[PDB]
């Protein structure tokens, strides 16, 4: 009953309750001829919501805040973007308009500025070297070296063990690595390992696109990366 690409008209957003006070958001985008689903996270912050990743574009992101309001009723006050690609930063401006404070690592900020994609206002200190981790309200942000992009963050909800992989973790059903335009394929499976090791207590893994699952996604993701490589 996790929503899939075929049940979401582009422009619309679904919320999926992952755990007490942790939801994923799912939306769809035109990409490479195809239509992709894409995931993010919303996490209760005591009094407010912390948002991980935009809904992939202004419209979606508008649709996203509206859906939150109607289903949760708490105010999104902060947003973290896990990499500089448009499915992560696309709609920052809408979030800013909405009074949301946007964050990304300095690394993501540089890389997104260079590409002319929307740029997260604030900078996260403490993530520049691989294996680093900072606490950001109810989540831990972790920088597992380079995988799908050189700046990809992953996110742990310790009060639920929910691991959000971002675009560096593939869904089981997925057979290829993704857009590999900016990937570090050589480093990527080491980076995935750095995640396995740092988060063994993880009960749910959420991938950048597709159905969630368990720690198997990291392994699945590793094989997948190895396989594209020859
Ligand atoms: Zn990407």
């Amino acid at each position: 009953e996790y929503p899939t690409v075929n049940e979401i008209p582009v422009g619309e957003v679904r919320l999926y309750q992952i755990a007490d006070g942790v939801w994923s958001h799912i939306a769809t985008q035109s990409f490479d001829g195809a239509v992709y689903p894409s995931n993010g996270l919303i996490v209760r912050d005591g009094d407010e919501l912390l948002l991980i990743d935009t809904a992939w574009g202004a419209k979606n992101t508008a649709a996203l805040l509206a859906e939150i309001e109607k289903q949760i009723g708490l105010p999104v006050t902060r947003a973290v973007s896990t990499h500089f690609h448009d499915d992560r930063v696309g709609g920052v401006d809408v979030l800013r308009a909405a009074g949301v404070a946007t964050y990304a690592s300095p690394s993501t900020r540089r890389l997104a500025e260079a590409e002319g994609n929307e740029i997260p206002t604030h900078s996260l200190e403490g993530l520049s070297s691989s294996g680093d981790a900072v606490r950001f309200g109810p989540v831990e942000l972790f920088y597992p070296g380079a995988a799908h992009s050189t700046d990809n963050l992953v996110v742990y909800v310790p009060s639920a063990n929910v691991l959000y992989g971002g675009c560096a973790v593939h869904e089981l059903s997925r057979t290829s690595a993704g857009n590999v335009a900016d990937a570090d394929l050589a480093e990527w499976p080491t980076s995935v390992e750095r995640i396995q090791k740092h988060y063994p207590e993880a009960e749910v893994v959420i991938p950048g696109h597709g159905l969630p699952g368990g720690l198997d996604l990291l392994q699945h993701t590793a094989n997948v990366v190895k396989a594209h490589k020859n």
